[PDB]
């Protein structure tokens, strides 16, 4: 019947949880589509993936394909403005972005839902006829060698390089996929190449419609947006590319049985080993891998990583599969190292080695298979709601796996059981088949090689044949057991109806000294989950630096001491959280409701009873040290926030502080602090959820008599709840504070221009003057002045107070950025002046889109409320509340409050800057303000001391 479809699938199948409809189908151009109709849906979303990325770039011009997929958002034929798109969906409240990988590229929106044709529109020319405006790809080029400048001085990003650097050098696996200036640039034009060429000729040559698939997410039926796609992506032109593949492994006979020497730039100590196996992914409905994963990687009691970490050679352990491309995969275990695991390598191997033996001796277990499946159909029949743009760009790269009708559930049920492969896979993971890193600040100065994209040193050598040997002939080790069943698999599904006094909002349903529980029956997402939060303040967590380093010593050991009973609870889907704040502690216990009082009863308990093993103290204790150390090696712009975050709040210990304070920290004043902390407290709790009032109470109450019973505690008084306050800036003041980052040669610089108290109307302001200038700051300081890649701004929020924030990572130094952003805000006022009343609403409705996008998960509506209840402002209606004030305001009020605390003689300017300073340091363009002397500040504390703190803002 339709000349433009090659078919439409059978039924999808979805959980029957999941109201959304689908329709997969065929163009004729050979594009695999996944339709999706929401008729409830806020925003609208869409993705292409296109089967092709870094691992086809040309080997003279590495990171062409990521290049490639900067320039895309840069201008098409049918819409030729720069940066329409941007503006387009800034305008109707939507994003966008996209990420090249080896064999992907994946181009992904959202918008307001009813402009996704507007906005398909749009994204589809990217696919037709981009215009590589030669301009934009002079400017662009620098937003790529920033992007790879950030990426340098990386752990994760020089060895996931010196992994490739490292096999077949004639593989296309060890290609550069981000690029740089030199690569993109100074190499090609110094060999005559016309990059604005070779992108045209690579999009023409690899865009191919065979390569790609499409999403498309909206309110429309699913035959409308059948003849939307039809429309926007039927003229893609059928090149008919082989995909490409690459059958033959990376690591080669000679990459084998090979040890590699790392000097990392953090102070790390991590072990690294890997065997290259086949491609496992046509396997998927049994996943020997995810098997061999799964028991490799385990937690529990029998484990792998529970021996290493009772010899105190490991503190964690990662085991399984890791995707590497059409053609090869590999199988990692890696841990991280004591300083005796360092010393222990060796015998760290064998173990490993063992381990591996044991799953041969006792064979395939088939009721393990039977418990990945369960747990794998329940976790897909209750699977949250996700938020569109992460759905479509997920499923747009697995269209490409799959049957059209399998796309949902393809990554979930598991369906045939396969000793055969399981067998297969682990012959593969022996001693002749071995890589090993090492990456340790042992072997500074010891190395003899240097990777040449990021300048990793490391040294290389075979592994010795005795050791080998000694490998092989592994017997079993009697401290190695299978894991048992798993009593925390939950069954009781049952949603509990929803009760006659349930209400919109959280209710306060318990207001005692001890403890205010705020809560809330789901009448929303009917899943059998539950989240259950709770702040628990204690003056004694934050006193000084000393009692910081033992909330947090404290809380990790307590982690580590539950983590082998709370392993399996992960796995079932029931998980928790648990940290050392400013005020005291947090608890989150989020997942199935079915087995939830169990693990929180088990929590509570041990944390006040816990006993210290002085081992597990001394190790915590020293990855602590270096935790803090590494802190140096944080990127300029963390730095930049890092400072501000000291500057403006009333109290704040440095990492500094807390360093020194730290070889203070022995196990008898541990041993002392914990029931000194747990002695008085104060409970704010919020439980959401498949719970009724009672059942709430009850946990709330249980969690209160378990820290009686166990460690006396007593309430706080109402006066002994202090929140923190933010400083308060003199009108036309400029504060500057400035630093060195010692380790990356780029600088950041955040700017902070304070505002007032939160509140209806001061809020408004700020976030509609955010709005209107979110696109153009991107536009004009990254894409045209192009000052880096890291160019953000919007709304602070912090201690009740707020202002409008700038951050920048750059190669220019600070007083530059400065100026520029100057520049900038003078550019603002002038183009609200010049905009249209109707371009002025737009903003308003995008905002106002934005503010009122309903949440989609239990979790996202928890945050919500948790944020209302951290902030003490309990607010729960804050978002219509606001949206009525914000639809009253006209261009004339935002001109006035830009003019009254903004512009730069602002009589209520109240501006302060950290700069950053890169490793060494101490025209087309619009006009930028002479500006102020700033105040240096010398001394976070001599500067709080002489500022008026602001008031905390009052509870609604
Ligand atoms: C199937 O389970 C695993 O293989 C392990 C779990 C583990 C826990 N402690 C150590 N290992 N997880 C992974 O290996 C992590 N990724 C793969 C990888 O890079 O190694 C698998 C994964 C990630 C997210 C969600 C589900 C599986
Ligand atoms: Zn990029």
């Amino acid at each position: 019947n339709n000349p433009a479809i090659k078919r439409i699938g059978n039924h999808i199948t979805k959980s029957p949880e999941d109201k959304r409809e689908y329709r997969g189908l065929e163009l004729a151009n050979g594009i695999k589509v996944l339709l999706i109709s929401d008729p409830t849906t806020d925003k609208s979303s869409a993705a292409l993936d296109v089967h092709i990325g870094s691992l086809s770039d040309p080997p003279n011009i590495a990171g062409l394909s990521h290049f490639l997929q900067h320039m895309l958002f840069l201008g098409t034929k049918k819409y030729p403005k720069e940066n329409e798109y941007s503006q387009f969906l800034s305008e109707h409240a939507g994003s966008s972005n996209a990420f090249t990988s080896g064999e992907h590229t994946n181009y992904y929106f959202d918008v307001s839902h009813e402009h996704l044709e507007g906005a398909l529109d749009r994204f589809a020319q990217f696919f037709l006829s981009p215009l590589f405006d030669e301009s934009a790809k002079d400017r662009e080029v620098n937003a790529v060698d920033s992007e790879h400048e950030k990426n340098v001085m990386n752990d994760a990003w020089r060895l996931f390089q010196l992994e490739k650097a490292t096999g077949n050098p004639k593989h296309p696996f060890s290609k550069f996929g981000t690029g740089n200036k030199y690569t993109l640039e100074t190499r090609p034009n110094q060999e005559g190449i016309d990059v604005r060429q070779e992108l045209l000729k690579f999009h023409s040559a690899y865009y191919s419609s065979n390569l790609m698939a499409v999403v498309v997410l909206g309110r429309e039926s699913l035959d409308d947006l059948t003849n939307l796609v039809v429309k926007l992506f039927s003229e893609v032109e059928n090149k008919n590319v082989p995909l490409p593949e690459f059958p033959e492994h990376p690591f080669q006979e000679e990459h084998l049985k090979q040890l590699y020497k790392i000097v990392p730039i953090k102070d790390i100590r991590n072990l690294y080993v890997t065997f290259p196996i086949p491609d496992l992914q046509k396997y998927y409905k049994s996943n020997p891998g995810h098997y061999l994963g799964h028991l490799i990687g385990h937690e529990g009691p029998g484990s792998l990583l529970s021996e290493l970490k009772s010899k105190g050679w490991v503190n964690t352990l990662v085991g399984g599969q890791k995707e590497g491309a059409r053609g090869f995969m590999f199988f990692i275990i890696n841990v991280d190292l004591t300083e005796e695991g360092l010393l222990h390598v060796e015998d760290i191997i064998l173990h490993m080695f063992q381990y591996i033996q044991k799953l041969r001796a006792e064979g395939p277990q088939e009721w393990v298979f039977q418990e990945l499946k369960d747990l794998n159909a329940v976790a897909f029949r209750f699977k949250d709601k996700e938020r569109p743009r992460g759905y479509t760009s997920k499923i747009a790269g697995i269209l490409h796996y799959y049957p059209l009708e399998e796309v949902l559930t393809a990554e979930y049920l598991l369906e045939e059981f396969r000793p055969d492969l399981i067998e297969m896979v682990l012959d593969k993971l022996r001693p002749e088949n071995v890589r090993v890193a090492i990456v340790s600040k042992s072997f500074e100065g010891k190395t003899d090689r240097t990777e040449e994209w990021y300048g990793t040193q490391y040294k290389q050598e075979a592994i010795p044949d005795e050791v080998i040997k000694k490998w092989q002939n592994a017997d079993l080790n009697g401290k190695f057991k299978l894991p048992t069943k798993n009593e925390f698999i939950p069954t009781n599904f049952e949603i509990l109806p929803l009760e006659k006094e349930a209400t919109p909002y959280p209710a306060l349903i318990k207001d005692t000294a001890m403890s205010k529980l705020w809560f809330k029956q789901d009448d929303k997402f009917f899943l059998p989950k539950a989240n259950l939060n709770f702040e628990f303040f204690s003056p004694f967590a934050y006193v000084d630096p000393l009692h910081s380093n033992m909330a947090y010593l404290y809380l990790e050991l307590l982690k580590d001491s539950l983590n082998e009973y709370a392993y399996a609870a992960e796995l079932a889907g029931l998980s928790y959280d648990l940290q050392n704040t400013i005020y005291g502690m947090y608890l989150s216990v989020k997942g199935y409701n079915d087995k939830q009082p169990i693990l929180l009863k088990k929590i509570i308990e041990k944390m006040a009873t816990f006993e210290i093993d002085e081992k597990r103290f001394e190790i915590i204790k020293e990855a602590y040290m270096r935790s803090l150390n590494n802190f140096r090696a944080e990127q300029p712009h963390q730095h930049a926030m890092y400072y501000l975050r000291l500057l403006m709040t009333e109290v704040a210990w440095t990492k500094d502080e807390l360093k020194e304070a730290l070889d203070d920290v022995t196990l008898p004043r541990l041993k002392a602090f914990i029931p000194q902390l747990l002695s008085r407290l104060h409970i704010e709790a919020l439980l959401h959820g498949n719970i009724t009032k009672q059942a709430a109470l009850g946990i709330m109450q249980m969690v209160e008599d378990t820290l009686i019973e166990h460690a006396h505690t007593k309430p706080l008084l109402p006066s002994q709840l202090v929140r923190y306050r933010e400083v308060q800036l003199p009108d036309r003041g400029w504060f500057v504070y400035q630093q060195r980052n010692e380790v990356h040669n780029n600088s950041g610089i955040e700017i902070y221009y304070q505002t007032d108290m939160q509140s209806t109307s001061e809020n408004m302001f700020l976030e509609l003057f955010a709005q209107i200038i979110s696109e153009p700051a991107f536009n004009t300081l990254r894409t045209k002045e192009q000052l880096g890649y890291i160019v953000f701004s919007g709304p602070r929020r912090a201690n009740g107070i707020q202002g409008l924030r700038f951050i920048i990572q750059s190669e220019k130094p600070p007083h530059y950025l400065e100026s520029r952003v100057e520049a900038f805000l003078i550019t603002m006022e002038k183009s609200i002046e010049d905009m249209t009343e109707e371009a002025f609403q737009k903003h308003i409705q995008a905002l106002a889109i934005r503010r009122l996008d309903k949440p989609k998960k239990l979790s996202a509506e928890s945050a919500k409320y948790w944020g209302e209840i951290i902030s003490q402002q309990y607010n729960f209606d804050r978002d219509n509340t606001e949206v009525a004030y914000l639809k009253t305001l006209t261009k004339e009020d935002i001109i006035k409050f830009y003019k009254e605390m903004l512009a730069v003689d602002a009589p209520r300017r109240h501006k302060v800057s950290v700069h950053v300073l890169a490793r060494e340091m101490d025209i087309n363009l619009s006009q930028a303000p002479a500006l102020p002397q700033p105040e240096v500040i010398q001394n976070m504390t001599e500067f709080k001391r002489g500022l008026p703190l602001f008031p905390l803002v009052k509870p609604h």
